[PDB]
DNA sequence: CTAGGGTCCTAGGACCC
DNA sequence: GGGTCCTAGGACCCT
């Protein structure tokens, strides 16, 4: 009753996609994210970067105090999306258990696959290959029986690489294995872990299920399964999106309401627009506001409302603005809707 | 020197039984 | 007191 789980993961995405349309950026270090001038972060870097340490969500000031030669590019969203749908059909030619992540990775459930002789190992290499040729991107891949081992396995052979994780091998994997590396636990888990002397899964083997709980809920669970190689979800293929969502921070902090106000207003449009290729009737289940003040504390006030409606964003952020800014200055401005159930 | 796109979990009061 | 909805906040995921 073993499954075979493929994580497919693109090496450097974004920046992988400017190289291949740009071959001049193949060996400078390049980023793509916001300039230092709109306070902004890095989404990705090349190699050459990341040499200098440039990581993604550094600030894009601290990315140039190390690597003061990198070239900031702003993102092509339609490209990304574009490899993005291109690598998902590639995908459906093996299976349809598919499970998207994000633009550029997926599960797979291959244990009813015909392909390659049932190998699991080189379906994965030939779906990477498969990417290399038509995209001219390279992938990597992680092959475990349960999802989460799966997808630490894409990382620890990339980029253009593979790795697998046999049943046999599963307990010396995890024994050593740091919290930190499994998906969903984040850096504040993995520090109050760390702090009561847990790091590994090897130590929380050795715990009570019944502290975990008490001490962590649910994830407690989560963590005590998974530090055994436990991972009983199914590959989902028919998951859905449940919002969307348009904010920016601007470059300077704003202090005045007719400020916030002059910012909703080129805000909505977007949001309009994203949900009309979703949603024509623009019919939703709740829409909400998003402030960030500059002590970083941020708000959100969201409502029941059965349609996206501008003048009730305007007002909900008036009362945001009104009630909860304690004067504070504002770096950020969102909308948002919440979906209908279906 | 701290983004923008999201998902999931928690928690208190409201409302319903 | 138990479900479930409503809302807010926050950890976490991806690039
Ligand atoms: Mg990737
Ligand atoms: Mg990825």
């Amino acid at each position: 009753g073993s499954r075979k789980i493929i994580h497919v993961d693109m090496d450097c995405f974004f920046a992988a996609v400017e190289m291949r349309d740009n071959p001049a950026l193949r060996d400078i270090p390049i980023a793509i994210g916001g300039s230092r001038e709109r306070r902004g972060v890095i989404s990705t870097a090349n190699y050459p970067a990341r040499k200098f340490g440039v990581r993604s969500a550094m600030p894009t000031g601290m990315a140039l105090k190390l690597c003061p030669h990198l070239t900031l590019l702003p993102g092509r969203f339609d490209a990304y999306k574009e490899a993005s749908n291109h690598i998902r059909e590639i995908f459906s030619r093996y299976t349809s258990r598919i499970e998207p992540l994000s633009l550029d990775e997926a599960y797979l459930d291959v244990t009813d696959s015909v392909h390659c002789h049932g190998s699991a190992t080189l379906i994965a290499q030939e779906i990477r290959q498969t990417i290399f040729n038509e995209l001219q991107l390279t992938a990597s891949a992680g092959v475990a029986p349960v999802k989460f081992l799966a997808k630490i396995a894409s990382d620890m052979n990339k980029p253009n690489g593979q790795f697998v994780i046999t049943p046999a091998e599963v307990p010396a994997f995890l024994q050593t294995l740091p919290l930190a590396k499994i998906p969903g636990v984040g850096k504040v888990s993995a520090a109050k872990l760390e702090a009561m002397g847990l790091r590994t899964c090897g130590d929380v083997q050795k715990c009570d299920l019944v502290m975990l709980l008490k001490r962590f809920g649910k994830f407690g669970r989560i963590l005590w399964e998974r530090s055994q190689g436990i991972d009983e979800r199914d590959v989902n293929s028919e998951r859905l999106r449940k919002s969307v969502g348009v904010e920016r921070t601007m470059a300077e902090d704003i202090h005045h309401w007719s400020e916030c106000e002059a910012i909703i207003e080129r805000l909505y449009p977007e949001l309009e627009r994203r949900l009309a290729k979703v949603k024509p009737d623009l019919l939703i289940a709740r829409q909400g506001v998003k402030l960030k003040f500059d002590d970083f504390q941020q708000t959100t006030q969201e409502h029941v409302w059965p349609r996206l409606n501008k003048a009730d964003l305007i007002a909900t952020a008036r009362k945001t603005w009104d009630e909860r800014r304690g004067g504070r200055g504002v770096r950020l401005v969102g909308l948002h809707v919440t979906l209908l159930d279906p």
